[PDB]
């Protein structure tokens, strides 16, 4: 009861595994997004013109 978890690295991107066998750091879908290492999922670069 009152169980509680958290990750601090979700830098994994995107699992289609089900999730029974998905890793903490693992989401499902990950769109235009940038999983950075030592500054944690970002948004992905501006495309400049």
């Amino acid at each position: 009861a009152l169980i509680s978890q958290s990750i601090k690295n979700l830098k994994g991107g995107i699992s289609q595994q089900p999730d029974i066998l998905r890793y903490p750091d693992q989401g499902s879908r990950q769109v235009n997004g940038w999983s950075s290492e030592t500054e944690g999922l970002q948004k992905r670069p501006p495309l400049v013109f």
